């Protein structure tokens, strides 16, 4: 039988990776097949496409499981979960039962929130495919095997952009400097940070007034959006609004200001200097560096120094494990009492008269 | 002089913790004289309120600002900023410049998000007072003089609250199980965790047919929003919607389930066995626990790993210091060509033709 290759892209950037991976194979070996979820670009270089890439909920379980079967009694040579981590490292743990040898292609570094998740991706993989260098160390410090194979943007950027090109491109004079605001991807960046972008760049007219200032803007949404903030706060600030073409703004551009992420990346690769600016809640923020911090979020297990009560969060913040973990406690029977005595000790533990010791602590000083 | 306080609240929470203040005081020392941003309890106890807790931004500025001078000349015995640190931290360091005892009561957990802000912490008070041990223990690892004092609300609720009378209070039957559901005093906290709680109480109706299901919301925008999940949801569920009275609902139910914070410790000092859910932003809280990690949010720093690349987050993303940080890159000279070349390096520390790298990842594992 022929080189045979499963293949899995749940979304457009996956179908790209998927196409040239599917091309560098096809030159050492021009009899490969190629077979599982395809997009367009997958499918036009051969790629068998049992089930498209758009199908990727009820519906995806459904397909999950038949890919399971059929790729279960297809036996492919190598199966490649390209990134959709959230569908392919369980396929990927399912097909590794059978002793289907995986690759994941693209580290999943916002899927794998902990440590008990790398541990999920080591046992469902063969080899982690990752785009840069600390991520292949990062599983290092795991037994995980990664191979660093570079990114795939830094082949298709050169190394050296033609700042002048862009600006013909977008209509921008040469003479001029240019400042490109990049306010995000995402409602909340853009809410977040499009005020204060846009009052800096107001502070930056002050030096240069012929300042020209570009605003690639991803979609429609978050282009109304925008609008919407500056008719607020800058409504006389004339600005470049761009329909996407973020690349070609951070080529054109003598510096740029990005709210973060993949932005930041694409812009070094345009060889743009940048300013990084980004804000977020902080309360969830001091949540997270809680949990990253100790394993914990909630204070009866801080003042426990254990897992007292049951913390379910993220994915595991699901109404079968809510209830489940409930049930128990609902018995009100001798599990509700042992907690109850335990949190009648931590009580006693924190009641100490604080308005007396606070008190205290005034004279003391005074 | 007899003693001479100086007390800043800028919330009804810190309101009663500086009536509970001056009252132990006053039991010490009858004269004392207690003055500075009080509110109604504090203004009961005696305190001279020079402004109102609810005047706490440019107005806040200015009266900073004035109490800086003010309190500069009255030269206090102590100064105590009772929580409101992005109001007291500032004040505090202000008035210790000027050779004051300071005093901030209630550890900034949230706002303290970096370690530079720990050490200003430090730098701006003499003492800090913790409710809880574990806050303590944080600060005894940065040599900041902290007190553990115990927690008010451990004083103010009883070892063994009486569940029958909080049934009584909320009209619930005492042969019936009883839920608890505390979907978050946020509105992200009840649009992200409201659907799951439900269908979680859902579930547990099938076993426990009659439980009856009490959901304390904090205001008419949260129960709004609650009703509207609901109606959406779990139209034909039978629940309790309170206003407020989370205490007595904690108190009188078997099990709570909470998202999380505040009421977690409020739960516990009920007595009431709970399970906690939490959900947040993936995105974010990679990009926290990134930060954590590294001290960097950004790719190109990662990449170089050092600030490469100048990153303001949180408060330090503001335009004046955003602007202070692009006028130099969009100079466009010396600068923009070092971190252009330093670009290129990196860029090429990634340009490896990642499509051939990864086929060969796949032909090896075949
Ligand atoms: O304000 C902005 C922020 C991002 N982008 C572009 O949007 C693309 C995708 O950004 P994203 O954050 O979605 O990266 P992803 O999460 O998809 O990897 C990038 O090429 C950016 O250049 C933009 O045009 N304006
Ligand atoms: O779904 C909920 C979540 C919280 N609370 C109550 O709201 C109070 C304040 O909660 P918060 O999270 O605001 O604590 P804070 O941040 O003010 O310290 C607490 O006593 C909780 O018991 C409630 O009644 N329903």
């Amino acid at each position: 039988r022929p080189l045979t290759i499963a293949l899995v892209a749940g979304e457009t950037s996956g179908d790209i990776l998927g196409a040239g991976l599917i091309r560098a194979l096809k030159e050492h070996v021009p009899n490969a097949r190629f077979v599982g979820v395809a997009g367009p670009r997958m499918q036009a270089e051969g790629c068998e496409a049992w089930y498209e890439m758009e199908e990727l909920s009820r519906r995806s379980s459904h397909i999950r499981a038949d890919l399971t079967k059929r790729f279960g009694e297809l036996k492919p040579d190598v199966f490649v979960g390209i990134d959709a981590p959230d569908f392919n490292i369980t396929l990927e743990g399912n097909l590794k039962k059978q002793g289907i040898k995986t690759i994941h292609y693209v580290s999943p570094s916002v899927w794998a929130w902990r440590q008990k998740r790398v541990f999920k991706i080591g046992r469902a993989t063969d080899l982690v495919l990752a785009f840069l260098p600390f991520e292949k160390a990062f599983y290092d410090k795991y037994n995980v095997p990664c191979r660093f194979i570079g990114h795939t943007m830094a082949d298709a950027m050169p190394l050296d952009p033609d700042k002048n090109a862009a600006r013909d491109v977008l209509g921008i004079p040469h003479d001029a400097h240019c400042l490109a605001l990049l306010p995000g991807s995402r409602g909340a960046e853009v809410e977040s940070l499009s005020a204060d972008f846009l009052k800096t760049a107001q502070l930056l007219r002050q030096t240069y007034p012929d300042l020209e200032i570009v605003v690639p803007l991803v979609n429609a949404k978050r282009r109304e959006q925008f609008e919407r903030i500056k008719a607020e706060v800058a409504p006389d600030l004339s600005v470049h609004l761009l329909d996407g073409m973020g690349r070609e703004a951070m080529v054109a551009s003598d510096a740029a200001l990005l709210a973060s992420g993949t932005a930041a990346l694409e812009c070094m690769l345009s060889k743009c200097p940048m300013v990084v600016g980004y804000r977020m809640k902080p309360f969830t923020f001091w949540l997270a560096k809680r949990l990253v911090k100790t394993d914990y979020v909630s204070l009866p297990n801080l003042l426990a120094g254990r897992e007292l009560v049951k913390e379910l969060l993220q994915e595991e913040c699901e109404p079968q494990k809510l209830a489940a973990a409930l049930l128990p406690l609902l018995a009100n029977g001798k599990t509700s009492h042992a907690m109850h005595d335990t949190f009648r000790e931590l009580h006693q533990q924190i009641r100490c008269n604080a308005d007396e010791q606070a008190a205290q602590a005034v004279l003391e000083l005074a």
